[PDB]
């Protein structure tokens, strides 16, 4: 088993198109999240809407159609192939930043200004599982539009954006839908490690994810057999080669540490490299970090 | 120890010159065309060249501090993590776009307690003040960007009215003609009927012959080589492009130590005629001289 031989600051966020700039633990270490991007088992099984490449993360593609009040998108996959409402929550790569307005910069798959900003609300017509969303735009997009989440803002005036939330994918979502399951803190002083990125959030501050995107592609590419209850990783300074801290990587595809009280992995340098050390039991005690 | 290439199908690989996903391969219409892309460049041993960064989310991005002159605005460039850019051995900060001889339109945000519209579109001309190697560029904008701006190339357009964008060109990174900008070297088609394989992505190019951008290595190939640091054990690495369901070899390709891929295209055709869901797989080390079976 290996993990990417790449320093943390050269790893991409799996929920927004941005580069990780620190690790942290949640203020409430019992907080449960249910991110739909950045989800992949250690054996290489993608979960939720998680795609393989960093350039598929938080992107939308679809055909413009007429809706009672304006225009909307009939969604496709990002490669333009049809999106059929099935097991997944939405097309692969579809953004998972919940409970906020999205602003998505798209182009028609040119003369003049080719870009349209699609302003998308997560209200009643927001139905990504069924394959459609609505938008308003100050431009006039038509046809096959492909684009990327550019920024997010509050759903209503006075509200704040919480990028730790996920969307509601629609009324057509049932128990048969393949939503990635919650990530539960596994107990005994361990805390989930969140990888944070700067991103434009109006009235907000950083966007968390639970796996750097290159970890996802690594697991998919490798299809490695899981040979223990957790993978013990060391976070190594690539210049001095010193071991800076112990982490556990769990088969369901998330990472934990034991944060020192009043600290944690947010106090480690952000240029270290994770390195697989050994397979360990589920209750293997970690040395506290940070 | 042993060289491999990514077990990832073509359609799941990212472009190394724009933030986009590869949707086909092709060869150049002039098969003797020499290119000198500065992104997507990495040796098989894992040595990054030019401005090439490691992650797909560093590709064609710009960061810097806004400054004002008497006549206008510019960015004093930094690396993408905000640390200082020092002119030393590289054309520009890592990840800096390399689409030459055109206007750029770069969408940035202030890295700030945001209110209102946080985005600025920076319109950048590749004229005299375009001096990324020395660390600054000028821009105009219909918005009001200040401070530490970070963003991504959004689209490109002609330098002058009536001109076209040619995304096969690279910028002139220097302010004077004899400024050493430390470019990654040119890539020549290497003989034996071989043609360089270009990986194409859809991208908004206003007034280009097509709205596509070529690159010479998928971004995940670059990061793979950086991670592996594998020794080169022959003059070229023979690859097969394989159907991931039937495991059939759809064609032979050569991967060269300097970090590019070739094939021998059938006349009037080439890898543009292959399926786009195949996976490249290392087969063996072969002599520079190894004659490939034609494809497509």
């Amino acid at each position: 088993l290996t993990v990417p031989n790449i320093p943390l600051n050269n790893l991409a966020n799996s929920r927004v198109p941005a580069m990780i700039n620190k690790m942290t633990v949640s203020t409430d270490q019992n907080q449960v999240v249910q991110f739909q991007n950045g989800r992949c088992t250690l054996e290489g099984q993608l979960l939720g809407t998680t795609p393989v490449s960093a350039s598929q993360v938080a992107r939308i593609r679809g055909k413009v159609f007429s809706t009672a009040s304006g225009k909307g998108l009939n969604l496709t996959e990002l490669d333009g192939t049809p999106y059929h409402a099935f097991e997944s929550p939405a097309p692969l790569g579809f953004p998972d930043i919940g409970a906020c307005d999205w602003h998505v910069s798209t182009f028609k798959v040119l003369s003049g200004d080719p870009m349209s900003r699609l302003d998308v609300k997560q209200n009643a017509p927001f139905a990504p599982h069924l394959g459609s969303i609505e938008f308003t735009s100050d431009q006039d997009p038509t046809g096959d539009q492909l684009g990327t989440l550019a920024w997010v803002s509050p759903s209503t005036s006075g509200a704040r954006v919480d990028p730790w939330k996920i969307p509601s994918y629609g009324s057509t979502v049932t128990e048969s839908t393949h939503l990635a399951p919650p990530i539960f803190p596994p107990g005994f002083g361990e805390a989930i490690v969140y990888f944070m990125s700067d991103f434009p959030i109006v009235s907000g501050a950083q966007v968390p994810c639970t796996l750097p995107q290159e970890f996802v592609s690594h697991f998919v590419e490798q299809q490695a057999p899981v040979r223990g209850e957790a993978a013990l990783l060391h976070y190594v300074d690539p210049d001095t080669h010193r071991n800076l801290g112990e982490f556990k990587l769990y088969p369901d595809g998330f990472i934990t540490c034991v944060p020192n009280t009043g600290g944690g992995p947010q106090n480690l340098p952000t240029n270290g490299v994770f390195v697989f050390s050994s397979w360990v039991s589920r209750y293997y005690q970690l040395k506290p970090v940070g």
